[PDB]
């Protein structure tokens, strides 16, 4: 009746590493984010797709991205009544910290998941699940790749 609170749904995909970060959403609370720590010995482009299915309230907090504490613009690829899909590509050349946040309150951010991706050795882990039941799959499942195969038609 009242104990449910705000339950946002968040999934974060490293499409360029074939890593899905499934259900990084706080189990309860009007906030979303994730700290991804990257072990990297050479130059590579990382492509991020973030899928937000916000709780049915009518004031959705925007999501932001920092890379090594530098703000990076998220493209909004898709928005409807259900979900927002954002994307970014960035180049990194050494051990990096990706921060997705909606908030700066330590009382929110300390509850976001902390994820480790090791490109060198092809290792990942949940260092800290925060206040989430986050989990990971590699490769990404085709039935999660939601962003047509029947021949063309003459539109004048
Ligand atoms: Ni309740």
């Amino acid at each position: 009746g009242s104990h449910m609170g705000v339950q946002h749904k968040l999934d974060i995909f490293l499409v360029s590493e074939g890593i899905a970060i499934k259900e990084a959403n706080l189990l309860k609370g009007d906030s979303y984010g994730c700290t991804i720590k990257i072990k990297l010995d050479k130059e590579k482009t990382f492509k991020f797709v973030i899928v937000l299915e916000p709780e049915w309230i009518d004031e959705i907090k925007p999501i932001y991205m920092k890379v090594n504490d530098e703000s990076v613009e998220l493209e909004l690829d898709y928005k409807d009544a259900i979900k927002r899909i954002y994307s970014a590509e960035v180049v990194l050349s050494s051990d990096s910290v990706i921060n997705l946040f909606s908030d700066v309150d330590v009382s929110y951010t300390s509850e976001y998941p902390t994820i480790k991706v090791n490109t060198i050795k092809k290792y990942y882990s949940v260092q800290n699940r925060g206040m989430t039941y986050v989990h990971i799959e590699s490769p990404i499942n085709t039935k999660d790749k939601s962003w047509k195969n029947g021949w063309y038609e003459d539109r004048t």
